[PDB]
DNA sequence: ACTTGTTTACATTTTG
DNA sequence: CAAAATGTAAACAAGT
């Protein structure tokens, strides 16, 4: 098992992103690929992340431009949350 | 049927 | 000795 917790994998799946955002399944492909460990019990762990990405205000909800109106909408860091580091 | 998102509830962990 | 951070589970609502 990898050594970060759920909000510092979020974060560093935002850091690493290009927009310096990331939809849902972006996250879940930046853990799913850099750890192979999280290929296992998808559900469990997803929930928990659905659950930190809520929960933790360090995390900011960007829409789609104007009336982009996808599935979910983006996630990103907050300006003075990101001086934490993982 | 599912994805996404919010919230509650409870268990575990980690140091003044 | 709670407390705060964190993990896990789960019920539930809104959405091409």
């Amino acid at each position: 098992k990898p050594p970060y917790s759920y909000v510092a994998l979020i974060a560093m799946a935002i850091r690493e992103s290009a927009e310096k955002r990331l939809t849902l399944s972006g996250i879940y492909q930046y853990i799913i690929a850099k750890f192979p460990f999280y290929e296992k019990n998808k559900k469990g762990w997803q929930n928990s992340i659905r659950h930190n990405l809520s929960l933790n205000e360090c995390f900011i909800k960007v829409p789609r431009e104007g009336g982009g109106e996808r599935k979910g909408n983006y996630w990103t860091l907050d300006p003075a949350c990101e001086d934490m580091f993982e």
